[PDB]
């Protein structure tokens, strides 16, 4: 078969949700790969390739998005088997994701934030110009490549085309999710996303995300529980503005004061990696 013979299996990665991840090795050139196992009873979601074949929704963001460079995880093959589908994605080595990440550093210092969260909201650009929903954006689904200091997104599982109109359903991460997802089952792309950064830019600066319970969401009200400078904390009171219209977009993001002067890639991981 032209999956066991092109790969070399290697040890679990992770199992969940997603399906089971593997390590594992293109034969030709050594390449490292992860290999992801989705059965297809356990799929909700399913999408059409431009010709007649339905596959995961996955597969179909993921071909819109791995086109040329970037902060996304390139998917460089699948298969399909009788009860799965096998993706073959890229795989940085070494490799953390930045939830294990802040785990072991605990609050991250605001110069490497905000070279993390610039890489984060480039690559969630990216994804957007090519009509990509995330809908997941949080510390586990990022990778960070550790010798380059570059981020990856990762796990496009709950995702969606990007639309202009309302969205109804959502099978995401809770507590990454917006108050009006909480009170209406309603929100639109780009302001649901805003949110979603905005509970990841306060994980990475005091080390947890802002709220626990559907009450506090609701409530919106972001109490500091680390030091973090005034214009960080504006900058993510605005991402976590109730109101959807009320949020900033991503140029108005990157355009804050607190975003200015960022670091490099490679000079993050060499002040911050190595
Ligand atoms: F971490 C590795 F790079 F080694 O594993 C990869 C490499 C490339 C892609 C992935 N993906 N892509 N979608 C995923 C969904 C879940 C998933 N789970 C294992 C990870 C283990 C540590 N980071 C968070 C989850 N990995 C995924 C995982």
């Amino acid at each position: 078969e032209p999956l066991e013979s092109q790969y070399q299996v290697g040890p679990l990665l992770g199992s969940g949700g997603f399906g089971s991840v593997y390590s594992g090795i293109r034969v030709s050139d050594n390449l490292p790969v992860a290999i992801k196992h989705v059965e297809k009873d356990r799929i909700s979601d399913w999408g059409e390739l431009p010709n007649g074949t339905r596959v995961p929704m996955e597969v179909v963001l993921l071909k819109k998005v791995s086109s040329g460079f970037s902060g996304v995880i390139r998917l460089l093959d699948w298969f399909e088997r009788p009860d799965s589908f096998v993706l073959i994605l890229e795989r940085p080595e070494p490799v953390q994701d930045l939830f294990d990440f802040i785990t072991e550093r605990g609050a991250l210092q605001e110069e490497l934030a905000r070279s993390f969260f610039w890489q984060v909201l480039e690559a969630v650009r990216h994804c957007h110009n090519c009509g990509v929903l995330h809908r997941d954006i949080k510390d586990e689904n990022i990778l960070i490549d550790l010798n380059r200091g570059e981020l990856k997104l990762i796990d496009f599982g709950s995702g969606a085309l990007l639309k202009d109109t309302v969205y109804t359903d959502f099978d995401g991460t809770r507590v990454y999710s917006p108050p009006e997802w909480i009170r209406y089952h309603r929100y639109h792309g780009r302001s649901a996303a805003v949110w979603s950064l905005g509970i990841l830019l306060y994980d990475m600066v005091c080390g947890d995300i802002p709220f626990e319970h559907d009450e506090e969401i609701i409530r919106g009200q972001v109490f500091f529980r680390q030091r973090v400078s005034s214009e960080c904390q504006h900058l993510i009171r605005w991402c976590l503005a109730l109101r959807p219209s009320d949020r900033p977009t991503f140029e108005e993001i990157q355009n804050h004061p607190w975003m200015q002067d960022v670091l490099l890639p490679q000079e993050t991981a060499e002040i911050h990696l190595h």
